[PDB]
């Protein structure tokens, strides 16, 4: 079999130490208890504020492929078994969230008991989920508070934002007057969020809510008065320290073109909070920037220890 050890010798290279990764990205001793066919609840990666009924369509190592019941397979997506974005059947009900029903169902025609009987399926057991809303909420962040946030799809924009959901230790950042397509989950240390008035103290422009009247003259105090909303308090923002990944360090990363695959990778370039991934043996055209805390990058040896195939360098 291909060997990391042999590869490092051949390339005179080094791996990114485990210490540079979050424990969740590095942990390999947890068993993946998810099984083909089990059903559960989870957010739609395309619409992060929404919850759907999902079925385990494939299991591979410490990862699983999820399918949106009743919908096209083209919507399928992969997550790690320790994902905080999935929850046990019944979770939405116990936490006050809304659940979009499977294609073909009206929301009232939905009850997990009838559904499971009609599909002769089993709901994934509760003990397999890291997120069940039993842990503490993020400090200082409550649904309804306002803040300023970088649009990660348009990073040159720091917009007026709100906290619209809180699950365990994370919260959902929402861009005022847009749908949820630009929303993202994060924690108090995210380098993409700032307290109200940040843009002003920085001399950077602030982007007001979509179609806000007379945008050129947006005033936070006025908007907060209009909405009766309060600003996330400044003490709540505890941005994380820049990561310590150095160029040329090697690691393992999920392929962004074909998520089923994980390949041998190297750090091509770095920023304070992101690293540019290069897939050994492939064109640099495939190189991509990714946040250092992304769940899809892991230390060398992750695939082997978890039982997931690792694609060696092209050629
Ligand atoms: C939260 N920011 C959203 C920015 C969307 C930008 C896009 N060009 C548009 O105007 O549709």
């Amino acid at each position: 079999s291909w060997s990391w050890e042999s590869y490092l010798e051949e390339q005179k290279a080094i791996t990114a130490p485990v210490s540079l990764f979050q424990d969740s990205q590095a942990v390999t001793h947890n068993k993946n208890g998810f099984k083909l066919g089990m059903k559960l609840e989870g957010i739609d990666p395309q619409h992060p504020s929404m919850y759907f009924i999902l079925t385990v369509a494939e299991v591979c190592g410490y990862r699983l492929r999820l399918h949106f019941d009743g919908y096209s397979e083209c919507h399928d997506f992969w997550v790690n078994a320790n994902s905080p974005d999935i929850h046990p059947a019944g979770w939405f009900e116990k936490t006050g969230h809304k659940l979009q029903p499977p294609k073909g169902y009206k929301e009232e025609e939905f009850s997990w008991s009838q559904y499971l009987r009609s599909t002769r399926a089993q709901a994934a057991p509760k003990h397999l989920f890291v997120s069940q809303s039993h842990s503490p909420p993020p400090l200082g962040f409550q649904v309804g508070m306002k803040l300023e946030a970088v649009d990660r799809m348009n990073p040159s924009l720091v917009c007026v934002a709100s906290v619209t959901d809180v699950v365990d230790s994370r919260f959902l950042v929402h861009f005022d007057n847009w749908d949820d397509t630009y929303d993202y989950w994060c924690d108090p240390s995210s380098p993409y969020i700032h307290p109200v008035g940040w843009c002003q103290k920085q001399g950077k422009p602030l982007t007001p809510p979509q179609d806000y009247p007379d945008p050129d003259n947006f005033c936070w105090e006025k908007y907060l008065e209009e909405t009766g909303a309060s600003a996330v308090p400044t003490w709540a923002f505890k941005v994380r320290p820049p990561h310590s990944f150095l160029v040329n360090m090697k690691l393992e990363a999920v392929d962004r073109r074909n998520p089923a695959l994980i390949r041998v990778a190297s750090v091509e370039d770095v920023e304070d909070h992101r690293i540019k991934i290069h897939f050994d043996g492939w064109s640099h055209g495939y190189d991509f920037w990714i946040d250092a805390d992304h769940p899809d990058i892991h230390p060398a040896g992750w695939c082997s220890k978890t039982g997931h195939p690792l694609q060696p360098p092209l050629g």
